[PDB]
DNA sequence: CATCTG
DNA sequence: CAGATG
């Protein structure tokens, strides 16, 4: 946790870098199961030999573990923070829509700036453009007191189409914290469930109301049970208009919504400490159920859920406030 | 995994 | 349809 740590982490720059300048899988993926096993290694490393001891530690890393505790640097990683193309392909990422792929097409085309971007909007996608429109926007987080605001606007609509709507909104948001990075709604009807035969308009008819009104401002993927857009808090008195948000919304079978909710909240150590204990308690939990683990191995049998609560209760354990689902 | 692009 | 993105 802080014994290995910049072992650790050059072996994380040294991944991310195989996976997003290279292309490299096979040895991006090796960099990574190094940083897990060392890192759950509870002595401190002093040198190379006593890390290739480990398994994932090849010849390799232990290499270059070497030079790392032998100097506070590691040539390779010099290099790489240097070279520019490294570099633009890091950045052109964090544009919404461009991913590594495309970020190395680009650049070798020689658009490696935002600037580069506008200029060639044309090479741009939908998604990209709208991603490049609002680049200052999106990576803004998204506090608390606008959120609450977000979720005013957004349940009222929800209601106001239909009474029957389930609409949740999961994420920190919900645990509690400060800030976040984009609105999630959860959203159910019962007249939507696992055997049902869809219902698309169930999703469609809340978006439009959502444009309706204005909330939202751009779509960026529309199916027919997950929406990808763009909202906005109503600028009010003229001065001080909002950032462009992201926020996506899914429908989802009333049969599963809970430990969707569930799942969604996270975070992700209390799911899977939750997850765990559940395994213990004679069961299993993912994304959409909970199943009566039978003793042949496995065995399943979705066992009903009305609410968080069933849940929890199915395990026998303490219900949890969201807010204390952080581990 | 669901949606898009081409 | 593969392949890419979130
Ligand atoms: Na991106
Ligand atoms: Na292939």
């Amino acid at each position: 946790e802080t014994l290995n740590g910049g072992i650790t982490d050059m072996l994380t720059e040294l991944a991310n870098f195989e996976k997003n300048v290279s292309q490299a899988i096979h040895k991006y993926n090796a960099y990574r199961k190094a940083a897990s096993v060392i890192a759950k290694y509870p002595h401190k490393i002093k040198s190379g030999a006593e890390a290739k001891k480990l398994p994932g530690v090849g010849t390799k890393i232990a290499e270059k573990i070497d030079e790392f505790l032998a100097t506070g640097k590691l040539r390779k990683l010099e290099k790489i923070r240097q070279d520019d193309t490294s570099s633009s392909i890091n950045f052109l990422t964090r544009v919404s829509g461009i991913g590594p792929s495309a970020a190395r097409k680009f650049v070798d085309e020689g658009i490696k700036t935002l600037e580069d971007l506008r200029k060639n909007e044309d090479k741009l996608n939908h998604h990209q453009r709208i991603g490049l429109k609002y680049f200052g926007d999106f990576e803004k987080r998204i506090p608390r007191e606008e959120m609450l605001q977000m979720q005013d606007i957004v349940l009222n609509e929800v209601k106001k189409v239909d009474s029957e709507y389930i609409a949740t909104v999961c994420g920190s948001f919900r645990r509690g914290a400060e800030s976040s990075g984009d609105m999630d709604v959860l959203l159910t009807h019962p007249s939507f469930t696992s055997e049902s035969t869809k219902q698309p308009k169930l999703l469609h008819q809340v978006v439009e109301q959502l444009q309706k009104v204005h909330f939202i401002t751009d779509t960026l993927s529309k199916g027919e049970t997950k929406f990808m857009g763009v909202c906005q808090l109503p600028s009010k008195n003229d001065e001080k208009e909002y950032p462009h948000r992201r926020i996506d919304i899914r429908l989802i079978p009333k049969d599963q919504y809970y430990c969707g909710v569930l799942y969604f909240t996270g975070s992700d150590i209390f799911n899977k400490n939750m997850r765990a204990h559940a395994l213990e308690k004679g069961f299993t939990i993912n994304e959409y159920t909970i199943r009566p683990l039978g003793v042949t191995g496995v065995a399943g049998e979705p066992l009903p859920v009305d609410s968080e609560k069933d849940i929890f209760d199915y395990i026998q354990w303490k219900y949890r406030e969201p807010k204390d689902r952080s581990e």
